[PDB]
This record gives structure tokens, C-alpha cells and sequence, in this order.
């Protein structure tokens, strides 16, 4: 039946995918054909984060849209036996539920990382009220299975001999939206990769050692990633194993995009691409960025975000206004026409900034007091207002200043030579821990 | 030369040995009989405690004399890049500075935990003046290695082919003893055995995995610990594994005792055998006492301890007066006419009552907030006065109650029953916590 229906919105996240991956943010070995595609045809935010620089505080942002300092997890959740931490599904209204308010069908097809506890799971997707969870972890992800039986994943209790789980969850995502075409429907595309231990299908695998060779000399794939490289990491760039488990995503990218178009659902839904947080060190490429996972340097929270929405979104376009993970909820609620109902929002709509609007400044914020990595040297709070950046660190404590225009890969501490915009940041932060109740960092006495 | 001269004293400590795993302590399928002679010819005490459920935190006690909890080190540490803890040589006078003050020569060969840096290492045993340092960790230890060339100890850059760590070790101790048999010598032989991942001679595991089947039944050692279980844990108790662990300990210590005998030391040598913690989860046997290593149930804390002097103390004697491993810093200053220098000692000399003396009761103490483990369930503290025990949880937070006496495997929770003894306990519990500043458990908000 024709006629105007709220927008589809599809949220697809890869889990520690690394902003120097994709091809339209200068990758050249990889290939990232249909995102690429997707970035022609949509926004490209080169200034783009994680509200924390690791899986569950980074999904918690979205599902809540409250800073991770405030909801009091900002570090991944271990197994059952290490945490006491949850997402309850009766202290926030999560936007699954809003937009179910507001007329949706909603999906998870993938990762939560919400609750570890399997006993009960008073805290998983479906207690969080989504309509159809399709292929969740039932137990703790840790190194991970992509391979049918999926070791983490009950729920897909039927599969093909050896089939991919990035291609399981891809065509789990292209039916969802066949079986959900006439009404709209938000879709959380959770993807588990590129979450370490790197594993890809073996002929994906051979042509990227190929095309390692063919760069780096011969022998030299065998050289840094032969029998002998279990994990398939290295210090090396190029990362064959990536590589090859990013062509798989990109595909996957591909068939939603042409099932869109078979569906005729192409011109009213929205598509996102974002990450959860910088590339995983020896696996990951974050380009000039400072380190990556775990750090609130700027490869560890910056990601690739394209954001589609044909005829509504000009194609092509690069925004370099600085936007977070903590954006969505809002930003949805907009396109689907909805309105808070009490619940406290810390971020902000981009609907107006996506149709060409202009972008006011603002503070943005992260806290990192490594509570499960117990990475003191890592241990640190951080500000961005305009260019400037200012990170606390805990351990040798110190103030560090950067100008992330003049300095992206934070290489030249500016707050000694700077002491007056240091110390305005610094009453920013300060005045923001207290607001959120920051926890203290896990340190000696 | 003759004539007489301050004792020596050898503290043989086992990493990770269960209460019930030695043949004095009731075992029957173990090995043990050259530590069932050092019981014959000492004293066997059945209340003996490690200070902490852990390594690092029992070894602290041991060095310092002080509580984990007032040291601050309460969970072993990890790896460098997870703490900013270490045991500082310029915060405390060590249990080897203060023999050294009384005369005597210094050794450690093994494991010191009580520093994790090893790029600089400040707090390791050299750091902390022991004059010899013979075959300590290089590296974390972490699931370790038992066969030359030993991969956590650069500093045994000399061995045979396939030398077994526990042979190395005790070879290393006679060594030690021969050299240094014209002076006092305070020898502190620190075992990396039976810490996991559990490894042993084939010979020896074969042994017992014979004695197993003719226990079991045919196959039943390749049923429960064949090929497929890569770590040689399970629930089954009699571990081949961990028997043949023991034996190569055991086959030591008689090494030692016969060397003693040859260089005639045995006559001035006080000869201890303790363990650092309790019998680890799927490895360890510790009787009826409940839990094990991580808890501070009795299964956590409770050590085998014999304790021998010839002739100064009366052989085959059983001593069920509660002690701790913070009594061992007084005891052997006592032992070898030494005084504390202001340093503070929270434990108590037993020279009187290891001659014959009586016992007065005090209470003992134990804090576990699981800094390191993050083990929620596990978070703990807990007070025993005469035969009552009080733990205090804090994750589900409750007060436990047990009668060690009339309950040792602490099944039935009094603390409804006996509210005044609950509350007496309660009391002396809160105070020392205030005392030592106990660190507050790692929990949510
Ligand atoms: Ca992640
Ligand atoms: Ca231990
Ligand atoms: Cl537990
Ligand atoms: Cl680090
Ligand atoms: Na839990
Ligand atoms: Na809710
Ligand atoms: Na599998
Ligand atoms: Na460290
Ligand atoms: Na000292
Ligand atoms: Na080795």
C-alpha cells in the first residue's frame, strides 16, 4: 500500500573497527566497495566518536543516549563472575522503545554486551523489549566463534556447514527487512566483527595475503602472518585477516543496500555505519591517530560514520563537525517524530546538521576509569570543545593539551605552553564529573 | 668449625598447595613421604593460615609481617600494565633485612610476586637486599613453565635438556645450603609448583595416572584426563597432575633433608613447609574445608604447615592452635635473637608455643576486595575468634556465621541464631578495617 510512513532506520556497527579502515577514510589495501558506495551516496563525518573508547560503554551511549560516566559503566563487561554491572531495562527508556513509542518495529540482529549474566539475563535485548533478537550472544563473547555452530550463540541453532557469521548476520538482515517491509522498523545491525581473534573465510583470507604480497615482497604474508601467528596480529599495517573480514562486512553493506532497492524501501529509510570504538592494537589501522582500543587518545573513540537517507541527505557530502555515539537516540526520535517523556538526553539531534544546517560548538566528554582492563596507564578523563582537547590522565598524573586541527595525532602537548585554555577546559571537566557522579579510577592508595 | 651459632632457617613454600592434599593432612592417593618424615620429626599444624587467598598478598604477609590489607596489596598482581602496586624496599624492613641484621646470609630461590615491573623492577628480591636471587620470575608468570629453558626465568640461562622446575629449584636449595652451610643462612625456597597451567615429568604423570585407574577404574585417567583436557583440570578429585607435581616437591624436600643431614646442619636448621593460599578451583584438593583459592571460605586460607627443629621441638606433635603467616616474621627474628627496629608486626611469635607453651586466643583477620580478580562473589572480609569465623560479603551483602569447630566445611550459617556473637565479631571486624584502612571492594554504584 502506498503512502508517507515514518523512515526505516537501520543501524549497522561494527565492533572495533578502526577509523583508518574503510576506503573513503584513505584506506588503499582493504576494499570497502559498497560502503564506499553508501559514503557517495550519504554523509561522511570525518570527526565522528564513541562516547568510550570500548564495546559496552560505547552501546550503552546509543541504547540510553546518556553519557557512560552517568550510567556508571564506561569499561567492557567481563564474564558473569568479574561484574555486578548491567543495563536494567527499568532505569532507562531505551531507544528500541522509543521508537516502538513512536510507531516501530524494532530488531537487534547481533552483539549486546548489555549483560553478561546468561542465568537469568534480566538484562539482554529481549527484557530491553526489542520485538525480534536474532542471533545474540548466550554466553560471553571473550575471543569469539565465526564459524557455524557459533560457540557464543545458541539462538542460531540452524546454519549451513562452515557458514560465515558475518554472512549469517547479513542475510538474518536483509529477511528482517523482507519480512518487515510494510511497516516501519528500526534495525540494530550489532556485528561481532572485527572483535579479535581475527578469523575470515579462508579464499578471502588468500587473496588478501595475496594482495599483501604483491605490496610488501613474496613470502612476506607467510613472513608476518604464516602457521607460526596464531592470532594473526602484528605491528605490521595491512592486516590480511581484517582485510578479508572487512570485504565481508562491506558485502554484507552491499546486500542490505540492494535489498532496500528490490523492496522499494530504499527512498524512506535511513543507513547508518558507525563502530564502537578505535581499532584493536596489532589488528586494527586507526591511520595518524594517537593508539587506539582502550585509550581516549584519539584512535581509540574516533570511527567511521556514514549516514544515508537518499533525497533527504546530500550524496557526497564530508562533515567535519564533531559529532558522538550519544547523537542517535535523539536524532532518530526526530525522524521518527518522537518526543522525550522525562528521560534525560546527553546528546544532541543532527536531523538539522544532516539537511545542511549549521553546527553550534559544544563540549563533549569521556571518562575511562578502566574498571575491567585495570589499564592504569590508560586511566584518564577527557574534554573537546572547538579544537582544543584536554585528557587527565590518573597514573603519572598529568594534564595533556592538544590541538586536534594542527595536531590530529596528538604528538605535541600543548597545556604547559597553554595554561589558560588548559585550565578553562580543566573547569569544564571538572564541573562535568562531578555532574555525571564520575567513578574514581581503580589505582593503589 | 664448632661451636654453636645462630640457627638456620629454610621456609619451603608450595604455590597454590591445598590443606588436604599432603599424606599427614589425610591424603591417600598423593605421594608424600618425605614430608610425612619432616611431620614425624616436627610439628603439624592443622589451623594454619596463609594472610590472604592469593599469591601476591599471602607472599607480602610473609616478607613484611604486616596485613595485606594494611600493605594494600589485598589481590596478587598482574601482568605491568594492570597495576601501579608493588612492595616498596623503602617502605618496609623485610623479613631478609631483619635476619641480616641478626647475622645472617640471605637467599631466595623462586617466585617473589611482589613486583610485576620488569622494566626497572624496584621492588624485586634483589631490590629488597637478599644476597642471593637465584632463579626468580623475569616475566609474569602467569600460566608458566616447568621445562628448561624455563620462559619466565631469563636467569637460569643455564640447565639440561628437559630439566623439570621443581628438580631445578630444590637442586639450586642443596646447592645453597652447601655453600653457605659455615655461616646462618635464611634460605626462603619459593616453589612455582602447583601453580596452573599443571605440569610434571611424563614418568611421574604416568605413575599416577596408573594409580588413578586402579582407583577409578580401566581408562578412567584417558576419561577424565586424557588428550582432549589440555589444562588437566576437572571436578574429579585425585588429580594425576597435581600428584605428580607433588611428588617431584616432595622428592626435593627429601634432598634437602639429606643434605642438611651430610653437611651436619640438621642438628641447628628450623625447617618449614607452608603454602601461599588454598587448593585451586579443578586442580586442588582441600578436603572437606569448603572453596578454595580466591575465597576466604577456610578451603581459601588454610595451609598445610609443619614446622621442624630437632631436638628443640618435639617431633610428631599436632598443634590445632590457629596461626597465620604473619606469625613467621617475629618468629624466626626470635629464633635468631633479633628485635624489631619500630617496624610494625601484626603477627605473633610462636617460638613458645612450637617449644611446648600454651596458647592465648586472639583474633585473626582477613580482607579480600578482590582488586586484581574482580571476583564479585568472592569480595570479603572476615574475623575468627577461638572456634567462631565471621565473613562479611559484599556483593549480595550479608554476614555468615560458622562453629569451625563443630562445622569446618561451613555449611550451616548461624549468624540468624547467634546474633550477640554476630554482632561481638561485627564489632572487632568494622574496627580493624578502620585500622588497617581496608580498601573498599570493587562493586558498582
Ligand atoms: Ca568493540
Ligand atoms: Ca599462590
Ligand atoms: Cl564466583
Ligand atoms: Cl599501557
Ligand atoms: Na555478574
Ligand atoms: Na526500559
Ligand atoms: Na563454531
Ligand atoms: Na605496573
Ligand atoms: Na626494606
Ligand atoms: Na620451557
Amino acid at each position: 500500500m502506498q503512502g508517507s510512513r515514518k523512515p526505516n532506520i537501520i543501524f549497522i556497527m561494527a565492533d572495533d573497527l578502526g577509523w583508518g579502515e574503510l576506503g573513503s577514510y584513505g584506506n588503499t589495501f582493504n576494499e570497502t566497495p559498497n560502503l564506499d558506495r553508501l559514503s557517495a551516496q550519504g554523509m561522511r563525518f570525518t570527526q565522528a566518536y564513541a562516547a568510550a573508547p570500548v564495546a559496552s560503554p560505547t552501546r550503552a551511549s546509543i541504547m540510553t543516549g546518556q553519557y557512560p560516566a552517568r550510567v556508571g559503566i564506561t569499561d567492557f563487561l567481563p564474564e558473569d563472575e568479574k561484574t555486578d554491572r548491567w543495563l536494567d531495562p527499568t532505569k532507562y527508556v531505551t531507544l528500541n522503545e522509543a521508537l516502538s513509542a513512536s510507531g516501530y518495529h524494532t530488531g537487534i540482529v547481533g552483539k549486546w554486551h548489555l549483560d553478561t549474566d546468561f542465568k537469568l539475563n534480566k538484562g539482554g535485548p529481549k527484557a530491553h523489549g526489542f520485538n525480534e533478537v536474532i542471533g545474540t550472544e548466550s554466553e560471553y563473547i571473550a575471543d569469539g566463534d565465526y564459524f557455524f555452530p557459533y560457540s557464543k550463540i545458541a539462538s542460531f541453532d540452524k546454519g549451513t556447514a562452515n557458514e560465515y557469521l558475518t554472512d549469517r548476520q547479513c542475510a538474518e538482515a536483509n529477511a528482517f527487512i523482507t519480512r518487515n517491509r510494510e511497516k516501519p522498523f528500526f534495525l540494530y545491525l550489532s556485528l561481532y566483527s572485527v572483535h579479535t581473534r581475527l578469523e575470515a573465510p579462508v579464499q578471502l583470507v588468500e587473496k588478501y595475503k595475496q594482495k599483501f604480497d604483491q605490496k610488501y615482497g613474496t613470502g612476506k604474508a607467510e613472513q608476518f602472518f604464516g602457521a607460526n601467528n596464531v592470532r594473526h596480529e602484528s605491528a605490521q599495517r595491512d592486516n590480511p585477516w581484517l582485510a578479508a573480514m572487512l570485504e565481508s562486512i562491506d558485502t554484507g553493506v552491499g546486500g542490505i543496500m540492494k535489498t532496500l532497492r528490490e523492496t522499494g524501501l530504499a527512498e524512506n529509510t535511513i543507513i547508518v555505519f558507525f563502530s564502537d570504538n578505535g581499532g584493536a592494537g596489532k589488528a586494527g589501522n586507526n591511520a595518524h591517530l594517537r593508539a587506539g582500543k582502550t585509550w581516549l587518545y584519539e584512535g581509540g573513540i574516533r570511527e567511521p560514520l556514514i549516514v544515508s537517507w537518499p533525497g533527504k541527505i546530500k550524496g557526497n557530502t564530508v562533515n567535519d563537525n564533531p559529532v558522538t555515539s550519544l547523537d542517535f537516540y535523539p536524532t532518530f526520535l526526530a525522524a521518527a517524530g518522537g518526543k522525550p517523556t522525562g528521560g534525560r538526553l546527553d546528546g544532541h539531534n543532527l536531523m538539522p546538521l544532516l539537511r545542511g544546517g549549521r553546527a553550534s560548538g559544544r563540549p563533549l566528554f569521556w571518562h575511562y576509569p578502566s574498571e575491567t582492563g585495570k589499564w592504569v596507564n590508560r586511566m584518564s578523563s577527557a574534554v573537546r570543545e572547538g579544537n582544543y582537547k584536554l585528557l587527565e590522565f590518573y597514573n603519572n598524573p598529568r594534564l595533556e593539551l592538544y590541538d586536534l586541527q594542527n595536531d590530529p595525532s596528538e604528538s605535541h602537548n600543548l597545556a604547559t605552553d597553554r595554561p589558560a585554555e588548559t585550565a578553562r577546559l580543566k573547569k569544564l571537566l571538572e564541573d562535568w564529573k562531578k555532574e555525571v557522579n564520575a567513578e574514581a579510577p581503580h589505582l593503589a592508595r
